[PDB]
């Protein structure tokens, strides 16, 4: 089945197939005082193999492209990351030393460097607006809005109709919005619209932090930021 939190110890990371020639990698961090799991993606490109967000952190980072190397062997060249939090930047800076090209939003590469976590080297053009999409190795990079930053990203597999929703999509079991700094609740729930809208034939969902899921998601994420308003 999916690897659950309490599985990973911290450090350790995990690769879990989706579709063909396409994983997700799960680790876990602590924040304050807790051990959360996080979610990321991995896609082939070619010969080579692009990266959809770190693990959490530089030690943990480091365990995923060891992994990658022993389980699918083909080099990580590229990584995207989904926006400026240390789950999605953490470890940049190890990519970069590993020979990895690393690539990011402008918003994002401005917001990482205020918040003073890692800041990924390449900008990436032309996702600036609401809608707007470039499209990326073999996957499409689509930004919809402000959500759970109001530069978060996210990423479909056109091949596999595998769709990555980063931080901005919660999971089932996970039905407390909680920490919400730096998100814009006012736009969140247009934006998931916009994602139902772009990529409705997605077969395969995947949130920032649980197990993946459907469009299902999607739907449990605005009524969870919904009653995060009336209550
Ligand atoms: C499960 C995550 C709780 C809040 N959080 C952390 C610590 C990192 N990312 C998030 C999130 O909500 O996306
Ligand atoms: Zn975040
Ligand atoms: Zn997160």
């Amino acid at each position: 089945e999916y690897p659950t939190v309490s599985e990973i110890p911290v450090g350790e990371v995990r690769l879990y197939q989706i579709a063909d020639g396409v994983w997700s990698h799960i680790a876990t961090q602590s924040f304050d005082g807790a051990v959360y799991p996080s979610n990321g993606l991995i896609v082939r490109d070619g010969d080579e193999l692009l990266l959809i967000d770190t693990a959490w952190g530089a030690k943990n980072t480091a365990a995923l492209l060891a992994e990658i190397e022993k389980q699918i062997g083909l080099p990580v060249t590229r990584a995207v990351s989904t926006h400026f939090h240390d789950d999605r930047v953490g470890g940049v800076d190890v990519l970069r030393a590993a020979g990895v090209a690393t690539y990011a939003s402008p918003s994002t590469r401005r917001l990482a460097e205020v918040e003073g976590n890692e800041i990924p080297t390449h900008s990436l053009e032309g996702l600036s607006s609401s809608g707007d999409a470039v499209r990326f190795g073999p996957v499409e990079l689509f930004y919809p809005g402000a959500a759970h930053s109001t530069d978060n990203l996210v990423v479909y597999v056109p091949s596999a109709s595998v769709l990555y929703g980063g931080c901005a999509i919660y999971e089932l079991s996970r039905t407390s919005a909680g920490n919400v700094a730096d998100a814009d609740l006012a736009e969140w729930p247009t934006s998931i619209e916009r994602i139902q809208q772009h990529y409705p034939e997605a077969q395969f969902v995947i949130p920032g932090h649980g197990l993946p899921g459907g469009l299902d998601l999607l739907k449990h994420t605005t009524n969870v930021v919904k009653a995060h308003t009336n209550r």
